[PDB]
């Protein structure tokens, strides 16, 4: 049974609610982004209308084989009418194709559902600037002040400088980057660009990237592993054992691996600056954990909410424990008292 925080009151709509069977009263199922915890339940046998971005709709058709007649892609930043209700999709600054959804209820209530997002001051000049929001369904993934991490630009500067140094010192070093979902493509694309290489990967990953409308992508990626010195591997293979095994397969072309694991936050963030990050090393293999987040830091979240000034907040992440819920509610009240709404 579908939880209340996935239902939009006063509509026939649900958000990211595909694992509950037929939801009573639902006339349109919205999907914010193509990550498995959110699409869980969709397949080629789904026969209700799904509303989403163009990029999410490419992934649904080619990866999950959802039939075309049930995919309803909407343009961003554009007022659309769905089953009698005005909606707008906004870029969520999450993974490719990820959106926030603005619903303009027939009774005058305005609701923002962030989906998964990384709050940014650029959102303060979207279509959100133009009207009041009563209810905010908020991605609270890192809603506590211990969650700090650098900008995505600082992290990519670290990665490019580390990779270029290593490979210039040793032209026989291979770079490997871990992946297990869409998102974070700038890590491997920025490293391959500085090295003058295409990124090499499996046919299944190539297929996924071909759905993302990234400009000039045919120039940047390939399935010919032998032609590339930046390889993508599943995140589970980014360990000394899996990397040793991969280096064997490359036929003595390479004699060293430098590997990256883009994580979100890890507790080494509460002590160490990005500049001071060091790898774990075993022989000719080094592994860097880099804090490349596609979710809001605590401070980014707080700034967004204090600007938007919603009347009510409904968290969508960390809702399963009383301790988490009580923590989050305490911060929402602080933010409101400090800002004066
Ligand atoms: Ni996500």
């Amino acid at each position: 049974t579908c939880p209340f925080y996935k239902k939009i009151p006063g509509t026939g709509f649900t958000v990211d609610a595909f694992q509950y069977g037929v939801v009573e009263g639902c006339t349109a199922y919205f999907l914010t982004h193509f990550h498995s915890d959110h699409y869980a339940g969709l397949s080629k046998h789904f026969t209700f209308p799904v509303y989403c971005s163009e990029i999410t709709g490419n992934l649904l058709k080619n990866k999950l084989h959802v039939q075309e007649q049930y995919i309803h892609p909407l343009p961003l930043d554009t007022e659309c009418i769905v089953n009698g209700v005005k909606v707008v999709l906004l870029d969520a600054n999450h993974c490719p194709g990820a959106v926030m959804i603005l619903f303009y209820l027939p009774n005058g209530t305005v609701i923002l559902h962030t989906g998964d997002f990384r709050a940014d001051p650029s959102m303060e000049r979207s279509l959100l600037a133009d009207q009041k929001v009563h209810m905010l369904y908020l991605d609270t993934t890192y809603c506590s002040p211990e969650y700090t991490f650098p900008s995505q630009q600082e992290v990519i500067r670290f990665a490019i400088n580390t990779a270029f140094e290593a490979v210039t010192l040793n032209p026989h070093a291979l770079v490997v980057c871990g992946t297990y979902s869409i998102g974070k493509e700038k890590v491997f694309l920025a490293i391959a660009d500085v090295l003058g290489s295409k990124v090499g990967m499996s046919q299944e990953k190539y297929k996924t990237l071909q759905c993302l409308n990234i400009p000039e992508i045919n120039s940047l990626i390939t399935t010919d592993m032998c032609s590339s010195l930046v390889h993508l591997l599943p995140m589970m293979q980014i360990n000394f054992k899996g990397l040793q095994s991969h280096l064997k397969k490359c036929g003595g072309k390479y004699n060293q691996i430098l590997a990256f694991r883009p994580t979100g936050w890890t507790h080494s963030n509460k002590f160490t600056r990005i500049a001071d990050v060091i790898p774990q090393t075993k022989g000719n293999i080094s592994i860097y954990g880099i804090p490349y987040s596609e979710h809001s830091s605590y401070l980014e979240m707080k700034r967004f909410v204090q600007w938007l000034k919603p009347q009510k907040i409904i968290p969508t992440v960390n809702v399963g424990t009383w301790k988490s819920r009580s923590t989050m509610e305490k911060y929402f009240r602080e933010w409101k008292l400090e800002a004066g709404y």
